[PDB]
C-alpha cells in the first residue's frame, strides 16, 4: 500500500468529551492536544455531522466498537476536515462502566470553509 495518511488516535470518556489527543492534532485540527483533553466534543464535534456522531455514541454506547465515514470536523478557526471514526468502547474491566472512548481519525479531506 505504502501510505502515509493523516491518522490521530483519541480518546474521550464515557460522555466522549475528549480525554485524550495525539500530538498530530495540532497540525490537524489546529487546536492542542491538552486543548481538546477536557473540553466537551460535540460542540466543534461536527456541525450537522454530530448527529451522525450521535448516532455513532447510540451505538458504540452498547456494542464496544463502531465505525462512522466522512464527516465534517470542525477545526480551530471553523473550518470543517472531513475525516473517519474508527471507534471503540474500552469499559473498565473491574467497574464495567464506560472507562473510556478510543477512537481512531482518518484525515481524508483537508480544511473546507464555509
Amino acid at each position: 500500500g505504502a501510505m502515509d495518511s493523516k491518522t490521530f488516535l483519541s480518546r474521550h470518556s464515557m460522555d466522549m468529551k475528549f480525554t485524550y489527543c495525539d500530538d498530530r492534532i495540532t497540525e490537524l485540527i489546529g487546536y492542542h492536544p491538552e486543548e481538546l483533553l477536557g473540553r466537551s466534543a460535540y460542540e466543534f464535534y461536527h456541525a450537522l455531522d454530530s448527529e451522525n456522531m450521535t448516532k455513532s455514541h447510540q451505538n458504540l454506547c452498547t456494542k464496544g466498537q463502531v465505525v462512522s465515514g466522512q464527516y465534517r470536523m470542525l477545526a480551530k478557526h471553523g473550518g470543517y476536515v472531513w475525516l473517519e471514526t474508527q471507534g471503540t468502547v474500552i469499559y473498565n474491566p473491574r467497574n464495567l462502566q464506560p472507562q473510556c472512548i478510543m477512537c481512531v481519525n482518518y484525515v481524508l479531506s483537508e480544511i473546507e470553509k464555509n
